C-alpha cells in the first residue's frame, strides 16, 4: 500500500502548507 | 521575518507533496 | 497587490489539489 | 482511470501554487 501512504502523506504536506500559507497571507494584511 | 519564513515553509511542503505523488503516480502504472 | 494576489491564487490551487487527492484515495480503497 | 487523471491534475494544480508562490517570496524580497 505504498500508493496509499504517497497518497495520505501528500495530503499531509499539503495541509502544512495551507496553514503556513494563511500565517503569511494574514502577516502580508499588516 | 514571518512571512518569508512562511512562504519558504509551504514551500518545502509543497516539494514533498510533489515527490510523493510522483511516488504514487509510478505505483498505479503498475 | 501582486504579492497577495499571487497567495491567494497558490491558495487556490492547493484546494483543487487536496480534492483531487481525496478523489484518488477513494478510487484507490475500491 | 479516474485515480490516474486526479494525480495527474493534482500534480498540475501543486506546479501552479509553486510558481505563485516563488512571485510571492520573490515580491517580499523587495
Ligand atoms: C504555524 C505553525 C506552523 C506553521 C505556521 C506558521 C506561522 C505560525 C504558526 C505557528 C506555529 C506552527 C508551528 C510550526 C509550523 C511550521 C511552519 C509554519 C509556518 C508559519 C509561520 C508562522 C509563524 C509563527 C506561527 C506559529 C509559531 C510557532 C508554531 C510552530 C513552530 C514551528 C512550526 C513550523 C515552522 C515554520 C513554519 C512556518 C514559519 C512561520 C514562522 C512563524 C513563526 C511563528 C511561530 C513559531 C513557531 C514554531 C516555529 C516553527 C517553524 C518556524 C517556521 C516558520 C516561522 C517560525 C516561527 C516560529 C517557528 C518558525
Ligand atoms: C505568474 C503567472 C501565474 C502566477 C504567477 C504569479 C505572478 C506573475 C506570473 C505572471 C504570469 C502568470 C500568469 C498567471 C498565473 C496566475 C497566478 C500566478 C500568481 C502570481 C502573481 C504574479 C503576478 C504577476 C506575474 C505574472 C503576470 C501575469 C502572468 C499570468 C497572468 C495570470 C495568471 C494567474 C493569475 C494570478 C496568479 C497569481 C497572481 C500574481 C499576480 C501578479 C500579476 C502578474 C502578472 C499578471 C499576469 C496574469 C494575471 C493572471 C492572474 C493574476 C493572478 C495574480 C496576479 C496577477 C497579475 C497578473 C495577473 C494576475
Amino acid at each position: 500500500a505504498e500508493a496509499e501512504s504517497a497518497l495520505e502523506y501528500a495530503q499531509q504536506a499539503l495541509e502544512k502548507a495551507q496553514l503556513a500559507l494563511q500565517a503569511a497571507r494574514q502577516a502580508l494584511k499588516a
